Formats: structure tokens, sequence, C-alpha cells
């Protein structure tokens, strides 16, 4: 009897956020509510394909001049240019000086992967897998997984969330920067921090930038929610743009999954800013090799939609309107969920619910409370106490606020 070559493969733990989408879908209880994955939902609790996207899909579908031939390894040129322009702004001195590069990627995740793979080979030496990599405490789980997979052995965290203050621990963060070895890589959330929903103010960003510049720390921005932090694309990109004006060289992993609602078309872009043009050229050539052995070349549908919307003043205007619409609904739900919790006179303060920005809220519930909420009330969320505000609708608001109350009460 010959045994199987897969006999010893262990059962892996499940990617939780996707594990719950499954549990939710198949859960038969009617009063179930998915406050899990960070995807927008209308007030009717439905996915929303943006009107502008619908528009363009139709145009693309009626364009017979378009073929399916392979795209360049680095991706659709028009897309890479518009994506980078969106984050840096058209008046960017970096764009003017041609020291900006863009690599089309598979969502923000793919962009993060490509940048980590490049750094692990050409940054701070050759194949230097030892440069420390810093992620916020807490942060999006996949930050660790992505950098670990790229080979970095030393992943550290910088203090960010202050539990006994329910906000940003600036001194902690600043202290961690001061103490970070020179050349260390810092993974920064450009805006709408995940999972806290707490971002530094421009004044704090200035302090953060000041230490980074002094200690030659590398800013690797994750920008997955441009436009959600406030509803304004220009505003949500200010930090990245400030670093650029300060002369930093940096990476910016861009995702169009949430702001274009193109979740399943995997549209991402890795923007690179260098001190001089010649370097962008050499960098992209190394990036081509990395891409070639990962996905060979990127898919066209998503990039085509984003490219057409961003290069047509009319589609662009319209898109900015749809974005603001989503952001506005998140602001509306924050005020409501807070009201109800106060009316129910729920133990403790809950101002933070309206203080945090973006799609998420770091509620503050112990895990035992989350288990109660998921098992008893069928209100799916993460163990950490993070909730997707978009999951709230004028309907289920009371059920949730009730459940959160009962929890806090007969659970604490
Ligand atoms: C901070 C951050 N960066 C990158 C990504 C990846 O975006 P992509 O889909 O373009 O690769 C996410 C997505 N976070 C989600 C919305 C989903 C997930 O975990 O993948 C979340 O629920 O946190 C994110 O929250």
């Amino acid at each position: 009897a010959p045994p199987s070559v897969f006999a010893e493969v262990p059962q892996a733990q499940p990617v939780l956020v996707f594990k719950l989408i499954a549990d939710f879908r198949e859960d038969p209880d009617p009063r179930k509510v998915n406050l899990g994955v960070g995807a927008y939902r209308t007030d009717d609790c439905q996915p929303w394909v943006l009107p502008v996207v619908r528009k363009v899909e139709q145009r693309i579908a009626n364009n017979s001049s378009l073929n399916h031939e392979y795209l360049p390894i680095l991706g659709l040129a028009e897309f890479r240019t518009c994506a980078s322009r969106l984050a840096l702004g058209d008046d960017s001195p970096a764009l003017q000086e041609k020291r900006v590069g863009g690599v089309q990627s598979l969502g923000g995740t793919g962009a993060l992967r490509i940048g980590a793979e490049f750094l692990a080979r050409w940054y701070n030496g050759t194949n230097n897998k030892d440069t420390p990599v810093y992620v916020s405490s807490p942060t999006w789980e996949n930050h660790n997984g992505v950098f670990t997979t790229a080979g970095f052995k030393d992943i550290r965290s910088y203090r960010y969330w202050d539990t006994e203050k329910r906000g940003l621990d600036l001194q902690g963060f600043l202290s961690d920067l001061e103490n970070a070895p020179e050349f260390s890589i810092f993974v920064l959330h450009a805006c709408a921090h995940n999972p806290t929903g707490t971002d530094p103010t421009p004044e704090q960003w200035k302090q953060i930038a000041s230490v980074m510049k002094r200690r030659f720390l590398f800013p690797f921005f994750d920008s997955a929610y441009q436009g959600f932090a406030s509803g304004n694309l220009e505003k949500d990109a200010w930090a990245i743009r400030y670093f650029v004006s300060e002369g930093f060289e940096l990476f910016c992993a861009q995702s169009f999954s949430k702001n274009f609602g193109l979740y399943n078309e995997r549209v991402g872009n890795l923007t690179v800013v260098a001190k001089e043009p010649d370097s962008i050229l050499r960098v992209l050539s190394q990036m081509q090799k990395i891409v070639r052995v990962t996905w060979s070349n990127p898919p066209a549908q998503g990039a085509r939609i984003v490219a057409r919307t961003l290069s047509d003043p009319e589609l662009f205007h319209e898109w900015t309107g749809n974005v603001k619409t989503m952001a506005d609904r998140i602001l509306s739900m924050r005020s409501e969920l807070r009201a109800r919790l106060e009316a129910l006179k729920t133990p403790g303060t809950w101002n933070h619910i309206t203080d945090q920005i973006g799609m998420f809220s770091f509620t503050g519930l112990n895990p035992k409370q989350v288990e109660y909420l998921i098992n008893q009330k069928h209100i799916y969320l993460l163990p950490s106490g993070r909730i997707n505000m978009c999951g709230l609708t004028t309907k289920n608001l009371d059920y949730v606020a009730t459940s959160i109350h009962e929890a806090v009460t007969k659970i604490q």
C-alpha cells in the first residue's frame, strides 16, 4: 500500500474574515447580520455596484474594438498613470519631475506583495531579509502575512491604539519611531485606519514624518480607502502628498476595491516615488521580473473601468459623487448607532463611535461579548470588536444596538 503525498498535510486555520462571510450566508436565522467583511452595503442591506461603474461596464461591453490580448507585464498604462495621479494629485512635483512609477496589481493585497518582494531583494542591501518591518498595533491581519511570506524575519509593531483613552497613542507611536533602527520599513495606513478607524491629524502626521525623515525610515503606505475617511479624495490623500513634498522616497499600495466597489475585479496599483527618474526605470524593471513569476500579467476589466472613469471629467465627477454618497451614509450610521446606545443607556461612554472615520469602528467589546453576539444574536463581526458600519441599516439598527446592550450588560 503506497501512502498519499498529502498524508501529512495539516488542516490550516481559516482566513477568518472570509470564514464568516460563509457562516453568514449559510446561517438560516433571519435576524442574522453581517457586520464582518469591510464591504459597502446600501440601507436595504444590499451590495452597491456604483452607478458610474454600471455606466462604463455598458460602454466597454459595446466596444468591439477592444480585444483580449495580454496587457503589458506592468499593466494598462492609462490605468497606472491615472491611479498614481489620483493619490499624488496632478500638481505633484514628483509627477512633474517624472520620478514616479506605477505597477498595476491584484488589488491592494497584490500591490503590497510586489512591494514587499522587491524590498526583500533590493532594499537596504541585497536579499536583506533582516530589515525590521513595522506594522501598527493593531492592524489588518494580512499585513503580517504578506511581509512574512516575502521573507522578512523581523516584524515588529508600533503602538497606535490607546485602549485606556480610546484613540491614538501618539507618544507611544513617536517613541517606537525614535527607537526603530535606521532604514526600518513602516507600513502606514494612509487614512481610515483598519481596524481602529483612527487616523493622526495633519499636525501629528507632521511629527511622525519628522522622525521618519531623521531616522531614514521607509514609508510603505497602504491606501485602500481613499475617499472614505472623509468623503473627499483630495483630503484623504493629504498625508501621502505631504511625505512627497518633504522629499521622501516611498511606496503606496493602492486599492480600488472599496472606492470603486470593484472588490472581485482585483484592481490595485503600486505607486513608487523616487528621488530621481533614472531609479524609477531600474525599479520597474526589477518589478517586471517579480510580476512575471507571480501572475505573469494583470487582468484588464477592472483597470479598464477605473481608467475610463478617471480620465473622463464627467465620469470622474460622477464617481466623486458616488463616493461621497457612501461616506455620507457611514457618517449617518455612526450618529445613529451612538444615539441608540445612549438611549438604551448602555454602560460606559460611546462617543468613539462617531469619532472614528472610514468603514470601521473599534467598539471595545471583549471577545466573550463577540461570541455572544455571533452565537446568540447572529450578529457576525470580528473577535477584536470591529464592526462594519455599512452593515447597519435604518432597519437592523435597533436589533444591533439592543444586542450590543444586552451583551455589555449580562456579559460584563
Ligand atoms: C488596510 C487594508 N489594506 C488592504 C486591503 C486589501 O484590499 P484588496 O481587496 O484590494 O486586496 C484591505 C482590505 N480589507 C477588508 C475589506 C477585506 C480583507 O480583509 O481582505 C477587511 O475586511 O478588512 C485593508 O483593509
